[PDB]
């Protein structure tokens, strides 16, 4: 069974507001995605200290880049800690309205796109880039679960049923048909470079 | 009664070259404590939206910074979610071990102090200013504790039985004798302008 969601207005006109601007320095979505997997991989790693069966679902920290040119997306896996479906529908939104307030507020105030990572809401940097983004994600006390949007307003939530992930998250970027750059080695790897560069992860950008 | 513990050799390690090394850039130590404390209050509130009863112990998040020209002290307090026992004896200095090692390999490479914070051991920042520091801290599933270190390869912890902070972490810089530009108004507002604009909670700078 498919549900669908409305974001909340204000998250909206984010996703709205970065859809729409002329912006030219895009490359900032993978630091953003990446600066959250690190985030999720803390976030495991810290709790695995008082309770070390946390790991049982996988014991490898770590961030995969894989790029594919035949389904044109670019997607982003960790095995942190993984989103339940509370964090899906209630918890980050809950999080992204006071954030996009913030980042909104900055940006009247001569503030630039490439700062949204300091309001908490970088996630959404992704539509730069993506005309749709899918995330799988399993948390160790959930189902895995698979959240998708074109933006619009709306976003869907399922039980996946596909490859089970162990524990973490996968950000698949479906990307705009003038931006498949991010697909190219050398291009992601410049990236990677330039903004993540001491990420405490292991970082694999593979190879298609 | 008070506990001393060794640190980790290579977290004495980090905190002699923090000492030792010449570094004019000291005033990256306040947007590192305040990036921890913006951290700690995330991570309450985080916890608070699946749980509203963590926030008994006090609901405002809120960071506040005291100088003392008396003491020749400069604290940083949060409401965020504190530290326990084991947190300040043990998690925190596994946590510090590979940051550590990664930032000195960094600045083997030519990486400067002021990216401290990109490795997770900004904390020990404090030292570039602070002969001593002490951090009151309390979390909600444990006593209010206090912590103390002059560097030297040893830290302390104690029950405290001062004021009861109700949640969240007091760190107290007692400043070098050549570091009180850090008392004074101007000098700690030119900062967190520089450094903290952006911090997503209010930050409080109380007047002698
Ligand atoms: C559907 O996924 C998300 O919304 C997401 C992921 C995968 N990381 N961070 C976020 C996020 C959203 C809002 C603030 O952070
Ligand atoms: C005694 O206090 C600490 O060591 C501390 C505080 C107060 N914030 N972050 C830290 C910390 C230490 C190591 C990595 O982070």
């Amino acid at each position: 069974e498919v549900e669908t969601f409305a974001f909340q207005a204000e998250i909206a006109q984010l996703m709205s507001l970065i859809i729409n601007t002329f912006y030219s320095n895009k490359e900032i979505f993978l630091r953003e995605l990446i600066s959250n997997s690190s985030d999720a991989l803390d976030k495991i790693r810290y709790e695995s200290l008082t309770d070390p069966s946390k790991l049982d679902s996988g014991k490898e920290l770590h961030i995969n880049l894989i790029p594919n040119k035949q389904d044109r997306t670019l997607t982003i896996v960790d095995t942190g800690i993984g989103m339940t479906k509370a964090d899906l529908i209630n918890n980050l939104g809950t999080i992204a309205k006071s954030g996009t307030k913030a980042f909104m507020e900055a940006l009247q105030a001569g503030a630039d796109i490439s700062m949204i990572g300091q309001f908490g809401v970088g996630f959404y940097s992704a539509y730069l880039v993506a005309e749709k983004v899918t995330v799988i994600t399993k948390h160790n006390d959930d189902e895995q679960y698979a959240w998708e949007s074109s933006a619009g307003g709306s976003f869907t939530v399922r039980t996946d049923t596909g490859e089970p992930m162990g524990r973490g998250t996968k950000v698949i970027l479906h990307l705009k048909e003038d931006q498949t750059e991010y697909l190219e080695e050398r291009r992601i790897k410049e990236i990677v470079k330039k903004h993540s560069q001491f990420i405490g992860y292991p970082i694999t950008l593979f190879v298609e």
